[PDB]
């Protein structure tokens, strides 16, 4: 690939060399391998979580009794568990024949952490075994650690799927990046009060901002715009994961 | 570029191989091809269809007569055709040269769909001279054959423009692949119920969301805008077709 | 990278083959390049321009006085410049070693003109340090020189972020290509009137719609959301920028 060319920057005013952590140099070659390897297509969807919302925050005092904080992490989580063992497409891993998918039949899922010293994406594991406090309580453990740098590489391998949420700052919607050699990704935005039309006028539903990034490669646009419907279906109705 | 490095997947539980079919490994590369040849943008609109909705409702007697049913891509193709005239440099495709735009003065549209064994985008010939029920048929008779497998390659060729349409299944926007040589391809996701304001109130309006993805070598940002609002004003009012 | 087959294109219909200016074949190359360097995300947000609309249209006088006429950029490039002076990550560039980036302690910022010829991005300097009708006459200039071919090199260089407004055109929303070596660039689409829900109903708010795209070697997901954040509040308060 053609190189950008170099510009000397202090022509035009004072600049300053701050260097890169190795964290950062090792995130910046990942993404670039990813970049140029998967032609990245992203998916966007609204869920209504309106009740979803009424349930985590009517569950404070069990949460807060068991010593978690029931966010809405562990909710995406348990959802997108039962969903990679409904499409188990999103659930593998192009073979390195290039003629073949690797389906896994564990859910292990990661999600990212930012911190200060770069981004980090510990993983748990076998997401579709655990409960919702479970989850709740093990997401703050790997993130806890991943910001004190006492993460472990054990803890960064062998997931699935990847889920990156930046809802507690803002936005309307990204493009995450798929993280290679995994095939899908959820960005979530986020939520906020919104006019959905019920067949005779319109209600305010809080509505939650779903972004998948997925390896087209792999997979196609019709089985993507599906995951993103089925997961919404199943955060406007938590209790069909019971089925 | 580097190779994604190969994983044990199996260390981490129980995997599967299953292999592709050779549908897709064609599709994979093309795809490939096309995300590292073109630099590509998404301009996304929406475009007021609730008068065109009622239009094709009313007509569903004069299709079923006529053997076709009316769905929404033969109104989509008719006016991309109509603006593939208005605006030449869409319907072009970069000479390999680099230093030339061939400028293609047919109009021959593909239309993606997806069946078991992959993507096929079978070709509708000068649709610009086709009416909406003469498209409404051929486009389910190349839909019928591509998932039949009786779609011979002569019905794969030499199309100007993409639309790919995940409408009937969901989502609310996504950033389609250019399928190169050609220079644009228009993503069209499900149509819903909005509030649009009208000078004084807001009226609900049923809104189809386009998400146009071009290759910005040959398209700039200013001609792909202006190509997504033409189009909306003419979905808007289909009989500006006519002047 | 594989290049794309050739296809005889005339054996579907007539074709006519159009140079393209050395502009475009400049233009060409450079998004190429970028495209293939900078793994690209783009973070999309609204911001609330109710009130800076209002104040836009009052100083029309002031402004008519001043023989320059006050339009949304010179607004836009006030509060990214306050804001590329907070987070400076926005305002550096990856040096070549990529390990090390190198912070611009200037604020100039290009803003793209699509000119017949081509694209043009004349370069505004200091921009933190001029006001809002300065910065009106300025930009109205550039523009007129870019457009009668009369702008000069000196004009295109050393610019740390590039603003790209197709408002006057249309749309939602697209997805820029960054300016590399520039590490982020503003996308602006159309205002339009919606529905915001204040804590009891929904009240018609002029939103702007905003897409930051971003290298995400050297910007992390979180910190671009806190960018356009910040710029939503910026915007939504331009008083704040007193403070
Ligand atoms: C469990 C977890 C690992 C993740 O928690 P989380 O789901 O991100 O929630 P959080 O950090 O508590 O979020 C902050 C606030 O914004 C809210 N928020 C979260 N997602 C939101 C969304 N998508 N839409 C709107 N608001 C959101 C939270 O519920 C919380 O509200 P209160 O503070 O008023 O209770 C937590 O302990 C943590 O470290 N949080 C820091 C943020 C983070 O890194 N998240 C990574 C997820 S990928
Ligand atoms: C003519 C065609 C080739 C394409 O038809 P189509 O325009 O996709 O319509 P369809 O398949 O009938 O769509 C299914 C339903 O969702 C609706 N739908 C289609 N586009 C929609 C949109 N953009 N927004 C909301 N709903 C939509 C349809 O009108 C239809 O409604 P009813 O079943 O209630 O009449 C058809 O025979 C076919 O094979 N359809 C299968 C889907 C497909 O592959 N489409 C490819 C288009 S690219
Ligand atoms: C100062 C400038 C360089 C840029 O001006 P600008 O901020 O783009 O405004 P403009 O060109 O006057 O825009 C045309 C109209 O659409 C409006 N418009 C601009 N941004 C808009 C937005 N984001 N949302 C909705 N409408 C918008 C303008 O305010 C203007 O309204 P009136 O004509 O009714 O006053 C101007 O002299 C110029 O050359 N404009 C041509 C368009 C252009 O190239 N813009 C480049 C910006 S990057």
């Amino acid at each position: 690939i053609p190189p950008i060319p170099p510009v000397d920057f202090a022509k035009y005013g004072e600049i300053e060399e701050v260097p890169m952590t190795r964290l950062m140099q090792i995130g910046a070659t990942n993404l670039h391998r990813s970049w140029l390897n998967v032609p990245h297509v992203t998916q966007f969807e609204s869920a209504d979580i309106t009740e979803l919302e009424a349930f985590r925050v009517a569950q404070k005092a069990v949460a807060k009794k068991a010593g978690v904080k029931l966010t809405v992490l562990p909710l995406l989580l348990k959802a997108c568990a039962y969903l990679l063992k409904e499409l188990p497409d999103f659930n593998s891993s192009l073979a390195p024949s290039g003629q073949a998918l690797i389906r896994k039949k564990y859910v292990h899922i990661g999600f990212a952490v930012d911190t200060p010293d770069g981004l980090l994406v510990p993983v748990i594991r076998n997401v579709d075994q655990k409960s919702l406090l479970q989850l709740a309580a093990e997401a703050a453990e790997l993130a806890e650690k991943a910001r004190s740098k006492k993460l472990g590489a054990d803890a960064m391998q062998g997931a699935c799927f990847t889920i990156s949420s930046l809802g507690h700052i803002g936005g309307t919607a990204f493009t995450p990046i798929v993280n290679a050699p995994e095939v899908a990704i959820l960005g979530v935005s986020k939520a906020s009060m919104q006019p959905v039309w019920d067949g005779k006028a319109f209600q305010p539903r809080l509505m939650l901002p779903l972004s998948l990034s997925y390896d087209h490669r792999v997979i196609n646009g019709a089985a993507a715009a599906r995951f993103t419907k089925r997961l919404g279906d199943l955060l406007a109705d938590i209790r069909a994961i019971l089925l």
